């Protein structure tokens, strides 16, 4: 009786229900207000966002240009050392200016002293080089005698000896510089933020491992971000707005789980009524509202992130930004559940529900290629083909392949072979050329005619 | 009566009117003689415009060979100062070479002196420090004291005390060098016209915003045209080719306002009739001729502006040559319009007409998660990725990924945060992959399912 | 009642045919040895003209190397000078190692002296620069009094006073050096041909047309190829191979237009029965034999051309490879002729048959927007965009943009316009937008329609 | 009788097998079982594999830093010399580097000395000019006589005369440089393995056989892997790893055989009762159990290698690298035989089946044309176009070409010869048009359409 028209106007759209009932739409209004104020607090939090990014990696370059003997940039990869003296040269460089920073730097830093390893009390700079404990190398007479056990040596070098360092070179593991900088985040004022005290730890990094005459150098540095002391700036909102999206999204989360329980008990109605299959149960729940809470969930924890580091209680920029780039996302996707009502703008949601169940079984059987391709193509080519070097760089390879993407200089990686390893280079040949083939001319066209088919039946 | 006769003959074809009524097509062949001349003058206004801008482009690489200490083409981006005597260095490079202008340079240069600010009476460079009111910055302590309003200090040097410059580098917001040059773009002989009179503003900024210690450097100019003085070049057909077009132009236009009042006469008497619906009414405006008269007047005001130029009033060169390629490109689209009477080779019109509604609709759901992709990967993603940093830009990688273009370039930018921000690295692989995966293979299906039933319909 | 009996048999296939009247197929087989020998020839053909090619390149960038005062490789765009004492520098540089080659060069050259102009009698090297025949600039006071007569000067260099050279800066239109040198081609020795004499004609050119302060600074050169007198080699097939590819040619030319006269006789019969349409007569034309006279025709022109270099009574290597690889291209794809025969292996041609002219009414729409976008691009963008610089280029840069290739990069070549030229940058925006929108998602679809449309009604 | 419940038994799923007779599918379980540890194998050898061909790799590029005078990273394909002089200095700074190794090298080698060519006994180093035996070049004269003989010549260096070498520039073939390194890849004892012993055979080259005035300088290397004597690692699984893989499949290799066993004596009975055609008998061979055999074999075989090489019995990395990277993909693409009998998800397999026919002989047809193209892009464009050089490298650029990639630069390449050699850049922009238009739109949409169709029949 009556619950025949329950379920009707419980299944209605909004200016359905606000001719039935009328009802006023304040969720779809509360949408629209949602995308605005969510996008614009994910803009202004970006602006600090770079900020500490920027300073990071400035930081960094002109570290890398102080440090580093004849560095130039772009040069990160190949940056090495070829001769003992080339290498005596710039270990002495980046102790030098590391003393005489002070006098030389465009930025103003500070030492730091003591603390933990490698540094002793009152130490600003460790030079350690690791060497095996026992080394004797003949290869004239095809000889070795090792004992690999790692032994570390180091001096230390106080802030504004070093030069006697002899390095053991037929036995060296590899050589590091370690040190520790304080500056200040000025640029924070244009952005009406009190600065933020950095402390930077540099590892500078000469690695023998591969011991084959050629000594890569790197410099890495850690950033960690702590409050300033009793800062001070003449003349020191966004509090307010971060407030505003806490109350929107929480009216949106009590809204949609009123719903949702309402959506409940209706079931659970209509089930009894029955009595008198799970698929016919779940036809009761709006995933779009799971959505919208998750959204909701997801935004109140980006903005308390926020306002805590704001405050200088935390300092996670990258959870932060993750957490509310994600959730603008799923806000802005989640005003299609209004266009679900209509079907002639239906037509994305309607034929992917009619395509996914198909589309997963076919990506059952496709997997198991694409991972045997994976696994045969880090393992074989990886040790000569840029692209292949790790399994993930393998996956972001194989599928812009399979997109038609780079598909000549992945070719042209391995002509290099041709002359050296004629079998490693036959072998990616008939590698590419088979993957491409199959991925290209069979799955992918399968795949579009599972999505086509289906867009035929919803049509 | 009449009336049905009327209309049938108000929806004939060229040759079938001129069959019925013998009338002579004039618009056809005025539309031909359209397409040659419209392309021929943008050709001839391209030379001119080609010999300004080439003038602009290559003085200001002059400029910055000649007064930016140790540069070379291609490291506009990364060219900076990292030590203070470097920083120093360049400062008095730019002045010295300022100075030496006369005597090195193979342009020939005139000073400009006084003038507003920031050049005193007299003075031809400007030598500008900004820096914080009051700046006390202690690392050490964790301390800082600042008033963050700007003090401009500068130098004056008049063309043949600046070496006498103090930076106060824990403070320093940035250094600019601001001076005018004045030269003659003899080029024009070339083209039969007469040269213009060129000034340059020169900007040199060192930027320290980021108190990094990188203090990038870079040059920029601003060019303005004006007529020389009583100029004298010894014997020193464009203007009557301008006059052609402008008939040309005017006559289509009239013609085409002839047809579009009579399509309304049309309609209101077939009104009347029926009398005694809005599509019903557009049914009878012809489109091609709406076109055709906003073509006319993009034309007959390119043209004006053109001869403007040309006698000296004017020197909106990009405004002219966006008016007149855009007129280029509608006239040569205008002809489609007699092609539309056979269904040979109506095929592309025909499909269109019938898909654009649907296209539309589809549009509608496509657009918000194409923005919310756009915002999510411009603040996450941005700091990070080359290919993020402004919105402009996202769009433009985002809208050439769905084409298959730049694929693993895109995700290989990306790699180097595997190890320093593993978080931010797996989000960018989970947001690539989810974009690709949702856009190439479920939208586009979609879109280009929709235009190929509308083929299927109109075929 | 023969009739019916004739042209059956005239339409049948090589098998059928030798079942019907025992022919034997000889002009399959002649394809076959076609397609051996031809390729063959043409390969052979390749290694003499990889030797002539490679010797012009290699001696062009030895000059360029061993002229062009401190050339890099990879220069060549952006290789100018910036001062007049690094002008002064280039030049002289220049002479004086024309001067001094004999001492200095890896290769063997010989002067040449005298002939025509710019060359007097005896003399070597010309040094020659152009400059406007009456020149006053005055940027200072806006004014200039200029004859735009050009006026060559030029200096003398007899190979082993240029030094007294004096540029006339502010009305210099350009500097450049013609030279001469002769050279042997000697590794033709490998080939087990006569090395040839060559002589390069050398010029550098100083290029000031611009009057922007930035000289570009280029070298090129043109080779003469020539026999030499009476030359030695100790101990100095491939003329009884072409002799055989032409017999081969000829046999297939022969049978082929004997085929076609039979057609001819019997579409003239034909016709004269029905008449007791020029389709229904030229169903009787076998265009594949159209096809394989015209192969053959290039195959013997190209061949007796490839004898006559051989024999050093021509040079012209670029006509004989374009004839051979067209033909070679021709006779791979006659063999299909015979495949034909057969429904399951006759997609291709049989689904072209039907498609063809719906393609070319297609193409005669799209063909003007094409146009008109050429015609736009080249003018507007062309003066800021490294892509759109000529009318060919543009035509490249949008076929590949149709077919999803350099997409990102064509956007980001304009971003620096951003700043400079916005609106520019924003038409820039609009144009690659609309076109890559249009074009790969409307027009291309229809097309792919067509195509597929035809090959379902051909199954 | 029985014979029919035998066939339909015997066609019948694991499951539907299960609940028949209660066979356990034990042939799965070692299927999943024979993933994980073929998988786990080859990540254990690549382990290893890494650690031969880095140092390989790592040696060469120290090699080419010490002994190429100015040499570069990226600088391979152009380093080269262009004067005397030059040549003159990289030789002896050749021979002085490798003279000087001890002392300046960060690696550690040994010299070796005598064997056969080009060293006499006591010789570490040869360096030898090999020359016409006859030349006399006379340019100036247009004459020339030649003896084109080969003579070697060549200086002996004893590691710690040759600076005395003088080269006949005018009739110089080339000159190269011998020498052999010992030395021991330390890095080993990462993955406890003891460290091998290196021999380094080194061949500079200056190759003057264009005789074009620019001599390119080349570095290569040649590796020899032994073992070494009696060496002594201090406290010096994977064997008992691959004894598991080794029974795994051959247990998996006998189930299979016993079924193929199974399966011919079952086809044997039946073809007996049908007589009381090829493909009715094929049908009872299961091809799936023929890959699996296939696999099992290479597995073992690589597995076999992999011990010896352990064994340090042998050194064939890459042999065995391939054996086990064509065994893991072979190992994953075989488990979708028990996805072959549900229709929902055997859609790939069942499209193939039907689809392959039809595709090969379309490809007949394709073939032709590709390869007629392939021969004429080779010859014709191969002189001019970096990407035509070889016939491998014209196939992989074609092949791109068919998927939209990288076709810009590919007609951006030719634009050079516009201006030098117009015919050809006439003849290569027909043909990168033709073929793209040609195999983009009428061959690839075919394949794809015989390939949807294909699945159309099967759904
Ligand atoms: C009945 C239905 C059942 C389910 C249907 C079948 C499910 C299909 C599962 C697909 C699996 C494909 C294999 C990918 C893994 C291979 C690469 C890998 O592991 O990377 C190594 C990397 C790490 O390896 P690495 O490179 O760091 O280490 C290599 C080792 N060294 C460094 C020593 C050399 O792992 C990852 O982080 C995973 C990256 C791959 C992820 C790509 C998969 C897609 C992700 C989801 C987004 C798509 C959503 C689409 C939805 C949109 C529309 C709604
Ligand atoms: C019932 C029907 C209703 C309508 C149907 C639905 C309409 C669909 C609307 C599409 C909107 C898509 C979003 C694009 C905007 C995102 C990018 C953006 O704003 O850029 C930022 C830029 C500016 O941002 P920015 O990068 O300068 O600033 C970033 C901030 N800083 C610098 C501080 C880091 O804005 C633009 O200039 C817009 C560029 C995007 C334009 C692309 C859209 C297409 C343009 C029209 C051409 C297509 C015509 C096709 C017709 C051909 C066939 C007839
Ligand atoms: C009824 C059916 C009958 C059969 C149907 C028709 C069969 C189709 C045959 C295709 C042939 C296509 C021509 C390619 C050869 C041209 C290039 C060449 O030879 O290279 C030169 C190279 C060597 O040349 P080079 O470049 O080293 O030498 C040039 C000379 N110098 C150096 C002096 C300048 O040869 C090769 O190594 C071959 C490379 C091409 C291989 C590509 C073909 C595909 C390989 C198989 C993988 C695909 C499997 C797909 C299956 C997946 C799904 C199940
Ligand atoms: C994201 C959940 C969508 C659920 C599909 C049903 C549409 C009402
Ligand atoms: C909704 C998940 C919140 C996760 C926050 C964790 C921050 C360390
Ligand atoms: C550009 C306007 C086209 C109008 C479509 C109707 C065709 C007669
Ligand atoms: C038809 C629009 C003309 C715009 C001209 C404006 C130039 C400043
Ligand atoms: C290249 C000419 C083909 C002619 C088509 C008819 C096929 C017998
Ligand atoms: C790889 C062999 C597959 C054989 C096809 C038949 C499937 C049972």
């Amino acid at each position: 009786e009556d619950l025949r028209r329950r379920l009707k106007y419980f299944f209605m759209s909004p200016c359905d229900k606000f001719r039935a009932k009328g009802r006023k739409p304040c969720k779809l209004m509360l949408q629209v207000v949602k995308i605005l104020v969510v996008t614009v607090q994910l803009i202004l939090f970006g602006l600090s966002n770079q900020l500490a990014v920027t300073f990071r990696e400035e930081n960094t370059i002109a570290f890398r240009h102080l440090f580093l003997l004849g560095y130039s940039d772009g040069a990160d990869d190949t940056f090495a050392a070829y001769t003992r003296e080339q290498l005596y040269q710039a270990i002495f460089h980046a102790v030098d200016q590391y003393l005489a920073l002070p006098d030389v730097s465009l930025g103003r830093y500070a030492y730091v002293r003591g603390g933990g390893d490698p540094w002793t009390n009152g130490s600003g700079l460790a030079l350690c080089q690791r060497y095996y404990h026992r080394g004797h190398v003949d290869p004239a007479n095809d000889t070795f005698d090792i004992d690999p056990m790692v032994v570390t040596d180091c001096i230390q070098v106080d802030p504004p000896s070093y030069k006697n360092l002899t390095l053991k070179f037929h036995k060296l593991v590899n050589v590091t510089i370690h040190f520790r900088l304080k500056t200040i985040n000025l640029q924070s004022l244009i952005n009406n933020e009190i600065p933020d005290c950095y402390t930077f730890s540099v590892l500078i990094t000469f690695d023998n491992k591969a011991h084959s005459g050629r000594i890569p150098i790197s410099l890495e540095t850690q950033a960690h971000i702590q409050e300033c002391k009793h800062p001070s700036v003449f003349q020191h909102f966004r509090l307010l707005f971060d407030v505003v999206v806490i109350l929107t999204c929480s009216l949106s989360f009590l809204l949609c789980a009123r719903s949702l329980l309402r959506g409940f008990l209706l079931q659970n109605e209509f089930v009894g009524f029955m009595w008198r299959s799970l698929w016919e149960r779940l036809e009761f729940v709006n995933g779009w509202y799971i959505l919208l809470v998750t959204s909701d969930v997801l935004t109140i924890s980006g903005t308390i992130m926020k306002i805590g580091i704001e405050a200088k209680n935390l300092a996670s920029y990258d959870v932060c930004s993750i957490l509310l780039g994600t959730s603008t996302l799923l806000v802005w996707v989640g005003v299609i559940r209004y266009l679900t009502f209509f079907h002639n703008y239906n037509i994305l949601i309607a034929t992917l529900r009619v395509a996914l169940p198909s589309v997963m079984r076919f990506c059952c059987c496709v997997a198991v290629i694409y991972l045997g391709y994976c696994f045969c193509g880090w393992i074989v080519l990886g040790p000569y083909h840029v692209k292949f070097r790790s399994l993930s760089m393998v996956s972001e390879c194989l599928f812009s392949l399979i997109n038609g993407d780079d598909m000549f200089v992945t070719f042209a990686a391995m002509q290099a072979q041709q002359g050296r390893s004629s079998l490693v280079w036959l072998f990616s040949q008939l590698y590419l050329y088979s993957f491409i083939s199959l991925f290209i001319y069979m799955v992918l066209s399968l795949f579009i005619a599972l999505i086509t088919g289906a867009y035929d039946t919803i049509k």
